[PDB]
């Protein structure tokens, strides 16, 4: 078992802790291992929890951490610092040395801040003088969802006036009541919404960028929403009917005429499952429906997360590929964490093409702080270049706006981001190269 904190050791070694949010990990552990004497830093992939364990441990135990985000870091000059993992890497990673233990919290986390930190934590700690790494999470990866003693799960049938996901949902299950349907898109909660008014139910939509007063306090109601309801909102339902899909980011190797990187309807994850379903049987018997019986297991992540790394060594924390590709490695190489293809070498050489960025757009899209600002403003500067339109004019490809008059012809596509609205040339150089990278990988071609 994983689930009492490590030992501090005499030399190097990395160790797992698997144990609830809340329950000490993040908080109490480094509190015990600095009355021993040791430095600890904790790295969180979020700049609200970070802030929140200084405002625990300053207020439950009298140690003011230092505090460090993208925003501002506070330094008190005692022997526990909470970071980000953006502003870990931004500070150039384990400049030791600095600290004795490093604790990865919510090592489960597959955005591509916590993967490249965590990597660069494996890859520089016993170099940096560090003699123990922990990686910490509640839900390690390989998780599936657990039966929960509060919650009937009662799967979908044919049967149904409602028609659901390839189901059907029966009108009697949702009058009366108040009752949570999860939708992948804001477009199934407006059409489902809408049918269950017509039918006679009192039915309202929820989605990110409506407010939580929408959804009434007492009365039956079928709340139709994304996981947008879950940041949120706080009451809990007598039912939630899940479609179990959700909308995450997937590359294509599509070879029109490179990859393609989009939001794409997958199958959840155990994690999707449990947070969904946990809307209900809170203080009382919740009812659980479902179109299929999950999972995914949790721990598995897409291809275009490592792309993203290698982006976001390039746009924000100055690494080369090579470097990157380093710690990457050090992260894969390490077991009990997330999985993915071994996509290294084929994203490392990709980027290393991608060579002579304009800095006024990469900055631009930077602080626009949309996704793959390197790849975006790569493409930019390719369409400035050639004097050519961006791929669309959504504001993915703002920073071409004032050049709009002057911009014509076809796009010199080098890979898709987004729906296409423009011609298409796949002359350019950079074009053949990226081509070229996806035709020297097996892995890939
Ligand atoms: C991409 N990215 C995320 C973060 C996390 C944070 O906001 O603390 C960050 C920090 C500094 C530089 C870049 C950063
Ligand atoms: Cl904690
Ligand atoms: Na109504």
């Amino acid at each position: 078992d994983n689930s009492s904190p490590p030992a501090v050791p005499q030399s190097f070694q990395v160790a797992h802790l698997h144990a609830p949010t809340g329950s000490g990990k993040s908080t109490k552990v480094p509190a015990a291992y600095a009355a021993q004497g040791y430095k600890v830093l904790v790295l969180n992939p979020s700049v609200a929890a970070t802030l929140g364990f200084g405002v625990y441990m300053s207020k439950a135990h009298g140690i003011d951490p230092n505090i460090r985000t993208g925003v501002r870091a506070i330094t008190t000059g005692g022997p526990i610092t909470y970071s980000t993992y953006g502003k870990f890497l931004a500070d150039g990673g384990c400049s030791g040395g600095a600290y004795d233990i490093i604790i990865c919290d919510e090592c489960h986390s597959t955005d591509s801040t916590s993967i490249l930190g965590i990597g660069t934590v494996l890859d520089q700690a016993e170099t940096a003088g560090a003699r123990l790494v922990v990686l910490a999470t509640a839900t390690p990866p390989g998780s599936v969802t657990v039966s929960h003693p509060n919650i009937e799960e009662v799967a979908l049938s044919n049967t149904g006036e409602i028609p659901f996901y390839g189901k059907a949902i029966p009108i009697e299950v949702i009058r009366g009541g108040r009752h949570l349907i999860f939708c992948h898109s804001k477009k199934k909660c407006d059409e489902l919404a809408a049918k269950l008014s017509a039918l006679g139910l009192n039915a309202v939509a929820y989605y990110r960028g409506l407010d939580v007063s929408v959804i009434p306090t007492s009365g039956d109601v079928v709340v139709v929403a994304t996981d947008a309801l879950m940041t949120g909102y706080t009451g809990d339902f007598d039912s939630v009917i899940d479609c179990n899909t959700c909308v995450t980011q997937t590359v294509d190797f599509s070879l029109d005429p490179t990859f393609t990187i989009d939001t794409t309807t997958v199958p959840q994850d155990a994690v999707s499952r449990s947070q969904r379903r946990g809307r209900t049987g809170r203080g009382r018997r919740g009812i659980y429906r479902f179109v299929t019986p999950g999972e995914r297991p949790s721990g598995m992540f897409d291809s275009s997360v490592l792309c993203e790394c290698y982006d976001a060594g390039c746009a924000w924390y100055e690494l080369t590929p090579a470097e990157t590709s380093v710690r990457l490695r050090a992260y894969l190489n390490t077991p009990g964490l997330p999985v993915c293809q071994d996509h290294l070498e084929f994203w490392e050489s990709v980027f290393t093409g991608l060579t002579h960025i304009d800095a006024h757009f990469l900055s631009q899209t930077k602080q626009a702080g949309d996704n793959f600002p390197y790849l975006v403003a790569y493409q930019a500067t390719v369409c400035a270049r050639a004097q050519a339109p961006p791929p669309s004019w959504d504001q993915m490809w703002k920073s071409l706006t004032r050049l709009k008059p002057t911009l014509l012809g076809p796009t010199p596509l080098l890979y898709r981001l987004g729906a296409l609205q423009n011609e298409v040339t796949l002359t350019h150089p950079i074009t053949k190269y990226i081509m070229a990278c996806m035709s020297a990988d097996l892995e890939v071609v």
